[PDB]
RNA sequence: ACGGAAACUUAAAACCGUGUUGCACUGCAACCCGGAAUUCUUGCACGUCG
């Protein structure tokens, strides 16, 4: 299988955490594809989301940023071997990213850090922009404060999928005319431009050769989770949200509250990953993506 | 089936009101309308008497 590089040109965007006014420059890969299952109903027929409902054979990372030429991988959860001052022991924890080569040299406290906390404001701004709300009746309007991220003039997000060629060529079917992204896109808000270009070798998936470093929120079986986690370096999420969808027109109700792992995180052991579905009450199903794929 | 899907940073309010380009100032001081030209040169109160 060949894998996919996707460079956007992603100016602003709005992927929220929690809320409206906060923002995240990550996404999880069950918000991008939920997107999938929601931006192919207005391309489709109901028959290519069908196609997709609970197949999980096509491996896809999340959308990370990229500052210039290199992809910013994120920072791993792995033990750091801090020998040096406590100032750099702190700064790890406010550096989210690295580029492509310096994980290796990361892991045992032998590299710099105020090179890529140096290359975090060359990422781009967390910006906010105030608006105001309803005329709710008659009465006087309010406003609604809303925050998003601005990427920097040279930046957007990344993205490396791989898995059957045919529901891979659906996926750049659909994504050579997905609209705005992000949470808030009827604005201007998450619009970009996809492109394709040939992906870095060095980023292969490893899933057994003793790097066990993912790039995707992602979960295991239930049972296989005891297998995972002797040696798991990992954070819990949430990754809940609204459902109140077209053939679900009632009230909106919620996702099923599920926890998936980190995304840079490293394990004990490799693991598999499928496709969790977070319907709780109502019609159509609704599910989280959890099918990772692994790196150098 | 994206912590999504909807929403105006909006409605009114005069950079206005009091205020002279005004007050003192000769178009004034000095000078002749002044100097040389004959009302003149020709010229009889008379011719005329049985």
């Amino acid at each position: 299988m060949n894998s996919r590089l996707f460079r956007f040109d992603v100016v602003r965007t709005h992927f929220g955490d929690h809320g409206l006014e906060s923002s995240t420059i990550g996404c999880p890969a069950d918000t991008l594809y939920s997107a999938l299952c929601v931006e192919a109903l207005r391309m489709g027929g109901q028959q290519l989301l069908d196609e997709l409902v609970a197949c999980s054979t096509l491996r896809l990372t999340d959308l990370l940023p990229y500052v210039g030429p290199d992809y910013l991988v994120p920072k791993p959860l792995k033990s750091v071997r801090s020998d040096s001052s406590s100032l750099q022991k702190k700064l790890a924890k406010k550096i989210g990213f690295l580029p492509a080569a310096q994980l290796g040299s990361f892991l045992d406290g032998t590299a710099d850090l105020d090179d890529l906390a140096a290359r975090q404001t060359k990422i781009g701004v967390h910006a906010v922009s105030a608006k105001a709300a309803i005329h709710n009746g008659k009465k006087d309007a309010d406003p609604y404060r809303v925050g998003y991220f601005r990427f920097e003039p040279d930046a957007g997000l990344w993205l490396l999928a791989t898995g059957s060629e045919s529901e891979l060529g659906l996926l750049t079917r659909l994504l050579k005319g997905i609209s705005a992204l992000g949470g808030e896109r009827t604005s201007g808000f998450g619009a970009f431009i996809p492109t394709e270009s040939e992906v870095p070798a060095a980023l292969t998936p490893t899933t057994a050769a003793a790097s066990l470093m993912t790039l995707t929120t992602s979960l295991p079986t239930d049972d296989e989770l005891e297998q995972a986690l002797a040696g798991a370096t990992y954070r819990l999420v949430k990754r809940s949200g609204f459902v109140a969808s077209a053939t679900y027109a009632e009230t909106p109700r919620r996702k099923r509250d599920i926890y998936k792992l980190a995304a840079g995180s490293v394990f004990s052991r490799p693991f598999q990953g499928g496709i969790l579905d977070v319907s709780l009450g109502g019609n159509h199903p609704v599910y989280s993506y959890a099918r990772p794929l692994f790196l150098a």
